[PDB]
């Protein structure tokens, strides 16, 4: 790899070059390449050279405590590689308290828990529709069968948005999280925003009930949102939409296709899918983003320098065996999940109650017609990594004498 040139306040013992678009053991699933950052012999607090050069808090604690101080660890840029953080102006994101409070406060009223109690029947029957569908095959391709499908046509029909944008819409967002290097991130940007501009006036001038509508037409400050204001929150949104519980899931059922007493112990006491959710989170964690260095600060013994960039993520915390014991093993029965999987601090995830409920929905429609299946003989299943990590193939079989409508 291309590493950066060390900058002069960086300790030469406080380097380890890893690479968040391209971690050295991927090969051993993207979590544990992650992992690494959390053996013996690397820093609490350690600065890679890849990707332009930045600092990686490694540890729960750091993760959480910067995550807290946005007084020195600003919004304003918050993703790796810089050029992808500066060209980043998403709401609320890129603002930092007590600014992004208000957009927050619209942004949950098309998203929060009120809207998602409301359209549970809708994300159970397309679940249960989607399963129905392929219990019969005994095979499918998982993430593209249903990963993909399930929570994206959710978020369409949330959106108001026709499924037939879904594969440009998609390939946009994923060029946001794991770029392949054909276009820059501002492009991406660009790309998002042109397709999002021209629907935001759309729905100003003639006003519906969904989520862009009520985005474009809320209120902030007192006053009116503005059309760019309206176009940032609902960048994010799509991304959120379309490249979260997305990914998330294939994780989930890849770990259940190889642990049948898991899904046995779900099957008996459904009682645990909310807990087997919750520790799948921690376990199965996929964010990294970070924060910039408002002025030079001086963190756990370590100079920061004012604009360094500090990637925080959200996937260590609970993967820290100090936080949790045994962190690599999944068990339904942890005392207490402890993770930050959705965030810590002022910019906590918003739509963490819809991946929930899409989670949880999941786990209980599956299992129930298709109790049984694996991971199809020979196949490899490969993830991939970025501010947002994944699985880029899940093919799954099954005996359908096995399975059962419902
Ligand atoms: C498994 C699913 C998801 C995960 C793990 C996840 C994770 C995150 C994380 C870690 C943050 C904080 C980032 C930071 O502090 O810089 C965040 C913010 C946010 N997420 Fe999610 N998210 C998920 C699903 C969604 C969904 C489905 C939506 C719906 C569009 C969404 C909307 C948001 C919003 C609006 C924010 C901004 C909150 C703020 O800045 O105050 N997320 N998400």
């Amino acid at each position: 790899a291309n590493l950066a040139p060390l900058p002069p306040h960086v300790p030469e013992h406080l380097v380890f070059d890893f690479d968040m678009y391209n971690p050295s053991n991927l090969s051993a699933g993207v979590q544990e390449a992650w992992a690494v950052l959390q053996e013996s012999n690397v820093p609490d607090l350690v600065w890679t050279r890849c990707n332009g050069g930045h600092w990686i808090a490694t540890r729960g604690q750091l993760i959480r405590e910067a995550y807290e101080d946005y007084r020195h660890f600003s919004s304003e840029c918050p993703f790796i590689p810089r050029e992808a953080g500066e060209a980043y102006d998403f709401i609320p994101t890129s603002m930092d308290p007590p600014e992004q409070r208000q957009f927050r406060a619209l942004a949950n009223q098309v998203v929060g828990m009120p809207v998602v109690d409301k359209l549970e029947n809708r994300i159970q029957e397309l679940a249960c529709s989607l399963i129905e569908s392929l219990r019969p095959q005994g095979q499918c391709n998982f993430t593209e069968d249903y990963a993909e499908p399930f929570p994206i046509r959710i978020f369409m029909l949330l959106a108001g948005l026709p499924e037939e944008d879904i594969p440009h819409l998609k390939y946009l967002t994923d060029q946001m999280t794991r770029p392949d290097g054909s276009m820059t991130f501002a492009e991406a940007k660009e790309a998002l925003y042109d397709y999002l501009i021209p629907i935001i006036e759309q729905r100003r001038q003639k006003p519906g009930t969904d989520a862009i509508s009520i985005v474009a037409n809320g209120q902030v400050n007192g006053r009116p949102i503005t059309s760019d204001e309206a176009k940032r929150m609902c960048g994010l949104l799509l991304v959120g939409g379309l490249d979260t519980v997305v990914n998330f899931l294939s994780f989930s059922m890849e770990f259940l296709a190889k642990s049948p007493e898991h899904r046995q112990e779900l099957i008996e006491r459904p009682e645990r899918i909310p807990a087997a959710c919750e520790e799948l989170l921690r376990r199965f964690s996929l964010v990294a983003d970070g924060r910039i260095l408002t002025s030079d600060y001086e963190f756990h013994g370590v100079q920061l320098k004012k604009g360094d960039q500090i990637l925080l993520p959200q996937m260590l915390s609970g993967l820290d065996e100090r936080e949790n014991a045994c962190p690599m093993h999944v068990d339904f029965s942890r005392q207490k999940v402890s993770h930050t999987t959705f965030g810590h601090g002022s910019h906590l995830c918003l739509g963490q109650h819809l991946a929930r409920r899409e989670i949880i929905v999941t786990l209980k429609e599956w299992l129930t017609r298709i109790p049984d299946f694996s991971i199809a003989p020979g196949a490899q299943i490969q993830h991939k990594s970025g501010i947002v990590s994944g699985v880029q193939a899940l093919p799954l079989v099954w005996d359908p004498a096995t399975t059962k409508a419902v």
